[PDB]
């Protein structure tokens, strides 16, 4: 024969090739497909829908017993490229699919002179994963991707690994960083699946373990809270009888309610329930309500409503004791009868204002004591909250 | 003949096979397709659009009378794989479709040596369902999926079940949990459908009964309400004549209105109307309006506007009776003529302030009585609201 | 010949069949297609985009003169199924398309022994419609769907109806209810269309008349309005000189503005303009502004600013007349010289407070009169608003 | 020969037809395609993305030199229908594409007996346009659609017009109105395009000029502004020393800020910058700030802080002049020594209150003058704003 | 032979052409593809998803050794058009793909008489890019697009440039401006890629450098801030003892909080953290908190709570020194015994009011000093903020 080019080899491979039959000379021998995957980027994590969208570079190889030739008599050709849609291709899919991703089509494969067939392709995966958000800013997710043949049983198609699992799990080569998620590892494991007894299938499960970067949410959830706490603290400097303390506190409570309502949408709460962030927000709500109740009580105490005399049973241990326990602080007759009324009226006015002064002093002492108690409680809460981050970070 | 491989069997099956003709030797015998379905995950429930999106694993089998062979003379081959697009396939669809889902294509099927043809595929279903949200947090939905042939009548295609309905309905093997919906059951039923008389079709209806998990909405709808109720309760501690009580109440009402407006979007209301949650919110609105009206009335009562003498007809039964019914509490002439004016002015001032004091006492008594009544009403409402959850949960 | 099966009939129909030529023996005879449609569900009505999305079950039939056979010599076969993509199919589309819907493909059709060819398919339609929202909660929409051949003129393809128009228009058999829209009717009409003179086409127009259910918007637009009206009414019980009336009214106005802004997005306003709901909201705005202006005027009137004596020309007809027209309500010299100053100062203080009391009484009378007038106006407006719904509902 | 039907003509046209070669007998003659377009509906105008989405009905014709036949010997057939995918079709596209629209496929074309080939199809176009929003409510947009062959140069494919440009530009026959946009005209123009010297292409540019209907935004941007202006005007009726004027003004400013923030999203601002609507809103902001500053100044002026005597240098020209310039308005000794203190104290109290009264009168005069000035300024601004609309509308 | 037309040339090129084999006569010679790209429009920059969407016009050429002919004997034809799907086409893709864009298909290519094959097509690219937003309004982005063959190694396919890199980088000919992004340059670079040792591929990387236009965000982030600053400045004109200063300040703080919450969504914060805009906003928060604290302190100082005598140790250096350091400002006995009480009461009232006056003067002096200090600090901050823009712009 002549030597036109290598294309006649293709003819010798595809003159009478049937692409609908599994390529084995003995039907009792299963076709083994060796696969591996490299993660490229974590595209999306929908917590409320429990959906994970990722991108991978996937490659696989198997053996075709009808595509073998001698390199001699073909100008020492050892491998070539063949269109994908002209040979048998296994139907390897992922169990966890909930949608069909958009990925480009690769129309060529390699064939070697010993039946070695290799296939490279990129895949966009939209899978269903169970996400635990119990500790939302510092959660670690552990999803799974299970590769298996949808139809063929283990007697026809078996799945192995292209390379060792040790180098598969420690592989971060093309991964895209600074994208709110950090790829920890990808651990492979082989299994034999069977719902109903009579049919058994080969499955290769890749456990993808990833970790969230908390610094994205470290300023959107912390600074407004401490700002509202510090303005609450500075609000106590107003005197209780000024009259605008109650308006200040109710305005602050309204602002905090608006904040929590407008922020709770961005923090998902699914599965077992809300994360501990909701618990801490509820604690802040309780603290604000306690402060408002103390303000209401002291305003009620220092109010002027034609009060009675101050009670001695709550004066000896409230002014004297608290000073040391805590920080310290014929015509004549007509003239006299006329002037007696003026004198009596001025006396009763003076008595009323003296009673008001005593009640004001009692209220001031109580306000100072409650301010000190609230300040100590706030400091203790801040310390016991920051110690958790301190012990978590040093790990 | 020689023995190249099993592929010649495929040739013997596909040399002169026509895929456009229904595979029966006698045209009077219908082709029976036995199907079954396993639910995988509930993807979405759009209440306002009345749309249900689910994922299922579907499989079916039928008999092809032109794909039969003897296992002998073919190296004892009992079954093989054939491309799907080379044989006749029934057109089984779902009546309730409103859109086309994205599902992967399976290019292979099994064929056994007796004409047995089996087909496995995953399906994403976007169907139309009637959703009842009368009891929104605890609703149970009952949707239907009807499998039928779109064209062929019962004289051509008939539908049966692969396995017993008892094991079909009690099947939760691959279902994905912690996704806001719990799969209760899937009940199958066969029916003969016919709009117009002359044409009758076979239908297999699967009733999918699912239940919503209420704990997702148990913290987003309850804690703010009780928080606003408790701050309303603590707001009554302010004296009526302080002046900031009205501002406090109107600010609280504005906050509650903002809350209800910003939350009502997340609670759908369709079909028959709003759920009972709207009724309970309206009840809370009425309670808040009653509290505001009581505050306005008492502020009007205790106001100083140069009032008249206190009425005896509303004093004997308001102070004395309420104490026991409810909880208890030549130059001379010129000098006299001059001083008489001062005495009279001080007398009239004292009379005015005494009248004001009496009115203030009456207002305080009324405020205490209304506070007790409102507290009892709130307690009764809370008890009669929690008893419904108590009786519902223990079931 | 032998009798393998009916499939040879298919061969006899498809041995030398050309699917690119119109199936008529005489080219002067047009091909008549008889069609009909059953609505299934109204999917979406985008008012701002003027788009209607619906789902229909469509079927059609025509005559193929190259697909005729004798039932004898073919085992008395009268009809069979043929793949759709192997025969000629008319290009019937809808003029009003603005997008391509996603509908499943039906790969089979019936053929009878006289050339009768029937085709069933479901269609998702996304069309452009002119929507009138002049009376938004009670609007009735009248859209059109025009079926016609895109290329062939009336000399090639003509369109008729499968069944009588009377049974077409009175057909609600598979329609999905409780979906915010009620299907009133579907009226068909035939027409001959022609933009430019030389080309005339056959068109079949289905007028789809549907009606909106108002109860969906009967609680989202009515209860907050009446709630704000009733709190406005109860706000008048505050005395004009209390000082928090103005703050109450401005807070109520701010809340109403927030409500209208946050609700106007959900009410579309397109085409000719806003519905009458905007007019009624503007009327409510005017009423609230009138109430605020009355409050401002009365507060200005009852204020203490060292006023002059009360005017007699606005006292005789303001207190006396209004009572019946409306509801009723050597050293000596030094001592005298010294005491004269005190007497004069007390006299001028008493005169000032008497003037203030008179002005307060005038303000109270005016406030009562304006309150009665506003209450009557509100009652009249409510009656004349509810009478429209009363006369509309009983129809 | 016999006379089966016209289909043999199709055979005579498609026995040895090659659809991959340009249909010319001489390769030096370009293939001329005559096209035209009718707009159907303006679907979307994304200003921030600078994207225009439209729907058109497009048709074209050219000459195929291998599809000619004699009407005689073919039963006087002059034209017929041929599948689109069996003949050569030019690749005419639009330069401005940024996405692929979804349009139905038309599988048939006409062929006449002289090689005339005509093609009708609907097209959904998603193109990139430069939008100028300098005058946002009354802007006129001028977009372009350029039809050209993507590959073939002017030596192969040339583009002309099916009909005269005069009847093309004055064509509003199927356009959908009441959709926020009015189609003004569609002007065609031919051009020869060439980036790099060696290659020249034929282009047909259609300038689509459209106009926005302002009445859609005439109620969403005007009524709230005039409402806030009129409530600002009525807010001046409060006396300066009442105390709630400042709260009223700050609440109004907060409401206006909320309005502008919640509305500015719906008004896009791209390219050269914000439209004049932002300038007018800034003017309203400046007016409100001026009003607030005047209120703050007058409240500071009329406040009681133990002031000094009123200044004569700012009293002669402030009360007297403004009235005409603007609108007008042994024991004895002890007794005397004792009473002298009371007399002196009452004298100093009277002096203080007289000083306060004088300052209050000065503040009232200044408040009236500033109110008149602000009213005149508001009237002038309203007139000079409405005159622009008056002169624009009458054009 | 005869001369029908040029189409026989196509036959001579496609009689026995195999499109699945790489077109080289010697398999050891790689196929070189020369490519180039012209950017058309920047479609989208998703910062939170780190996604870049662009549109390009791409063209490439290579050599096909089986598509060569002599121009003579073919009527001097030098080049022609061939369908794309009938010849070998290299699989050149982009590494950074995360999705599949929608671009039109071009069904024709040129072939010259020396095997020259050219291919033109438009491409919509959705790629993953690392975006740095450290200086958000003035950021410059530097993305990469890497063209390479997905399967073939450098022994089969090699990539070069169609034209010189100098004219590639300085090419802005069809780019669409006024779209929030300015194209700075496109720099090409060749590289040899290899993850694992044994396989090496050719890559052509285009670095696309673009710049954001800040004027889009120059009015949405600056004018409200300066407006709130100027109203804060004018709020200091209120006297400290007026009573509405605290309400004014808390309302302003609530408005600023609402502004920052409603604006922070439109400013993304990803990767390394928030831009300096957040730092400047935090600085504004600190300034507002300082102003509020000063107001609270001065209101506490000037309040009347039955204070003690003014302290001399904080009066000599607070009134005298500050004036120069800063800007300046038997029966008888009964009658005497009776009148002594009145005299003493008036004396103590006068002493109390004198003490209040002294404290008010001290508070006024402190308020003026703090106002001057705050004004100077605000001016310094404004100058040191505007100097950065001044030095950045002149570059
Ligand atoms: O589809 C079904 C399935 C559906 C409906 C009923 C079923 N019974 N038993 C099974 C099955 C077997 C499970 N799979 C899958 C098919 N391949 C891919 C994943 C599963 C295992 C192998
Ligand atoms: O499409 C139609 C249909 C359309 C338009 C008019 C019609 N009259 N009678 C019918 C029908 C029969 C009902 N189906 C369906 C076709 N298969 C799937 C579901 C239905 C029953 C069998
Ligand atoms: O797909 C893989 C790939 C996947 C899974 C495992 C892998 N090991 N080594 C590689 C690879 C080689 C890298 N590419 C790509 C294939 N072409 C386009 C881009 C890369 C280089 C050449």
């Amino acid at each position: 024969t002549t030597q036109p080019a290598l294309l006649r080899l293709s003819d010798h491979l595809l003159a009478n090739y049937k692409k609908g039959v599994r390529p084995v000379r003995d039907w009792r021998k299963p076709t083994t497909v060796s696969i591996d995957v490299i993660m490229y980027a974590i595209l999306n994590v929908d917590e409320k829908n429990q959906v994970l969208t990722t991108y991978i570079w996937y490659r696989q190889y198997w053996t075709d017993e009808f595509l073998q030739w001698t390199p001699e008599d073909f100008d020492n050709v050892t491998k070539l490229s063949i269109p994908t849609d002209s040979i048998w291709v296994p139907d390897i899919l992922i169990n966890e699919f909930v949608d069909v991703g958009k990925s480009p089509n690769i129309p060529y494969v390699y064939v070697h002179h010993r039946g070695e067939v290799q296939n490279y392709k990129p895949l966009q995966l939209v899978t269903a994963c169970s996400l635990d958000i119990y500790n939302f800013p510092f959660d670690v997710q552990n999803c799974s991707l299970t590769f298996t043949s949808w139809l063929h049983t283990i007697q026809d198609i078996n799945i192995t690994l292209w390379r060792s699992p040790e180098e598969v799990r420690s592989d971060k080569s093309i991964f895209i960083n600074q994208g709110e998620w950090e790829l920890l590892e990808v651990f492979p494991q082989f299994k034999e699946f069977s719902i109903d007894i009579s049919n058994s299938y080969a499955e290769m499960k890749f456990y993808v373990i990833i970790r969230r970067r908390p610094l994205f949410y470290a300023v959107s959830l912390l600074l407004p809270s401490i700002f509202l706490m510090v303005v609450d603290i500075v609000g106590f400097c107003l005197p209780p009888d000024s009259g605008e303390r109650v308006s200040f506190k109710i305005t602050l409570l309204l602002g905090y309610s608006v904040f929590l309502i407008i922020v709770s949408d961005t923090l998902p709460a699914t599965a077992i329930g809300t994360p501990l962030i909701g618990v801490y927000f509820v604690v802040c709500m309780a603290l604000l309500v306690i402060s408002l109740a103390e303000t209401i009580f002291i305003v009620r105490l220092v109010h002027k409503q034609d009060l009675q005399r101050p009670v001695p049973d709550w004066l000896r241990h409230l002014v004297l004791d608290r000073i040391a326990w805590i920080l310290c602080l014929l015509a004549v007759r007509g003239l006299l009868q006329e002037l007696s009324s003026i004198r009596h009226f001025l006396e009763k006015r003076d008595e009323m204002r003296e009673v008001a002064r005593d009640w004001l002093r009692v209220g001031y002492v109580l306000d100072r004591l409650l301010f000190r108690i609230y300040l100590l409680a706030v400091l203790a809460y801040s310390i016991t909250l920051v110690t958790l981050w301190s012990i978590w970070h040093y790990s």
